[PDB]
């Protein structure tokens, strides 16, 4: 029950850590509406954790800000006010910023930055002044915090949500508007993605990358997130959140 | 249960935040050792919470470094093997670099240095290869992140206690140790000792301080401080946990 | 002498801080090209500094992607092979993320973020393997650290430049290219355009604010960026330097 | 002439990093007392850079309290009032946090945290409030951000000096001294000590240490403490300034 009466959209929540949120959200008693591209997989993705009752699928790409506000509405009709935005939709180019397409840096920053901002807008002017214990959770990354040199895109989406974050969050807090904005900085993740591409988990999992030397798995970040998402976190707004396998501590 | 089967040393567990961390610990299923200067500031605290079957004082200055085994020992005998650590004693000195004296730098260092030292070391040493999913949570403050012109020492010590923290995380993550190391950063919190200091919450409340216009309570720092002795925070190591209000994030 | 050899394309060089910074840059030896939207402003700053031997204008908008090659080209042509590179061209938006519109947001973030990744994929292509001690000095601001409420997409835009940045740092110092990436994070800056909005230099200068209790002048970004571009800072990449009044300490 | 005027302190000046911070400064006008506890080195160390109208040794610890008075009182009567001091002096000890005996933990914190108090605190007393342009320059390292398994009480220290520093930088702004005190952070340098240690410079060169693929030499720090000695760094406070090669930026 540490999310009792708590509604949540969860972005990119077919898959890996979103999956895992909305699954950890549903046990602890939140009402969730998880997005994705892909009607099959998000459907399945649904049914794997509840009924409609608590959770349902809606097709999305959180690049398309007109579907933003009927994402909002659509969560409404099935479950009251949205009290908690997991903005955790992205995808990741694998280029240095030498070798990066114009095509490629706008194509991801159109997802993991505008993506962000759309929901991020959207959830204060949502969620402000209704005494909900609003909880705003930017998905960033150990990417956010330190440079990669095959991740240029990616670092500059993830160290821009990083900071607009902060500034969301101090406006809200300024405002009294009952909404909190923090970050969320997994390092790696063991998912179904991570086993397609081999030798990656191994490439993760050497100490100079992950001192624990394994990765981590979708449910560590999924409790990371019902602590932001409860009112465990009333005090807690401005601050990014890693756990990363002490990553970014070398 | 979120807790279940941990045996925790709160050190400064008689008063405030120590105190809290305490409560819901126990809460959540840990038995507890408390630690204090005072007997009957300790002892009525204790029992405040539970029965010493859950809970126990023991009278102990964090900077007595003989009498750090001697706790681990005691703690044991009740509860068995200590699985949990948060070194949270600490004292502040209001002066300036200018203007403290060299007794009251070796003074507020000797505890909130000093005393972490000593029981992160010990912490290392007793838990380490049993396989008890142990946590060291270690108390700095904002003040650990920036400085205050009337808290010199006490920034050292944050400061030091920040980065120090790293240090044991990676060589627990890179040997195995199944023991992780972690920083929490307290905001302004309120306690009877703020009430008993005339406009002290009043001046950390403006906004240009804690942009939530007001101060947080002991319970907000003791429900991040569940979540990294618990297992759910398994990948978290080596990283600072900040719950202030925004204080840092303008 | 200190930049003997250089030559610099400095952005956003017509005005304030990229004036100052092309004026020292000239000082120490440098040949520049200053860019800028508007042709009357551009000549005038150029000849304030010097003939055409040692500065020129080019009419360049940052976010034009088509023109930075051709930018690159008429330095050249002047000057010989470019050398440095500073990304200083921005605009701001005085809005909240919750205020922003859209075009506003991709209107900011097409100059603060796209020109310098623009600027930097170019100037690393152009500068790698030729000996020259290469340096693209990308300017952040203190809104790359911290969040401000009314500067929401600027804020995005900072903390972008700002890893994006470590990024091509580290691939450049990976693979031996001889190009270094650094960014500069100014705090408030007392400029003509400053002056025109009343009351600001007042509310920058307040302690909570600045604690030096004034704001600073371009020449104080001019000569962290002249020990960027030199070859005094040959051990440094990756980092960030703070020139700010003490504003992101506190 | 960039420090034209000035009067400069540079503990551990004898050897390594200090050297050659004491050389520049002493290239660029200013007169230099360096320290370290070994005559020998000392004499040899300041004739290898000029005579005593512009350089002396005088021995002493930084860990010796009493010695920091006379420290300046010989200083002014060699050079008038002393208007710079680099709190460079420091020890390492090769352990864990888990495998730090409490006397290795007192000993290096005795000078690479309380000889650094001393200096700060001798330094504002002695040279606020004259129209200086007085500066503090105290050496962190990256050990002040990142941990090192190996390395516990001296990232203690390190991350000790990082906060310390950004208090005494905000009361000295707030109060108008004319004083300002930052810290300087290198990564690995080759000197003697490193070159008398088998391995250890293949081992800092390694791409997953420091990306640059070799380490830094003793003028790389030196140049950057004559930018913030002088009055070109006027507006640079509470400020990081990290030379490293890369290796906090991954």
């Amino acid at each position: 029950a540490r999310l009792a009466g708590k509604v949540a959209i969860v972005t990119g929540g077919v898959n890996g850590i979103g999956l895992a949120i909305a699954n950890k959200f549903v046990e602890e008693g939140a009402n969730v509406v998880i997005t994705g591209s892909h009607a099959l997989v998000g459907q399945k993705a649904a049914a794997s954790i509840g009924g409609v009752n608590v959770i349902r699928f809606v097709e999305h790409n959180a690049s398309d800000e007109a579907g933003w506000v009927a994402l909002f509405n659509v969560t409404s009709a099935a479950f009251g006010p949205v009290v908690t935005v997991v903005d955790n939709a992205g995808i990741a180019v694998s280029k240095s910023t030498e070798d990066v397409t114009t095509a490629e840096w706008k194509s991801l920053l159109v997802v993991n930055l505008l993506g962000v901002f759309f929901g991020t807008r959207n959830g204060i002017e949502r969620m402000k002044n209704k005494g909900l214990g609003a909880s705003i959770i930017n998905m960033s990354t150990i990417e956010g915090f330190t440079g990669n040199p095959v991740l240029g895109a990616y670092l500059a989406s993830k160290g821009a949500v990083r900071i607009q974050s902060k500034s969301a969050a101090l406006d809200s807090a300024d405002k009294n508007y009952n909404v909190r904005v923090d970050t969320v900085h997994p390092g790696y993740i063991k998912t179904p993605l991570v086993d397609k591409a081999a030798g990656a988990e191994e490439s993760m999992s050497q100490r100079t990358s992950v001192p624990m030397g394994h990765i981590g798995t979708p449910l560590d970040i999924a409790w990371i997130s019902v602590y932001d998402a409860t009112d465990e976190s009333k005090f807690a707004v401005g601050a990014k959140f890693v756990v990363d396998g002490g990553y970014v501590a070398e």
